[PDB]
């Protein structure tokens, strides 16, 4: 099966807060777990942040 984590409401809320807080995509990926820096960047892009 695929190992990609779903962008649950909680994971999105966490990403959004941390991004607005000024954390790097690397740091956010580390805190979310199971997702890469580049995948975080892509999600930030899709969220319009």
């Amino acid at each position: 099966g695929a190992m990609d984590m779903s962008w649950t409401d909680e994971r999105v809320s966490t990403l959004k807060k941390l991004w607005l807080d000024g954390l790097s995509a690397s740091q956010i990926a580390k805190q979310l777990g199971g997702v890469t820096r580049n995948a975080v960047i892509g999600k930030v892009h899709r969220l319009g942040l």
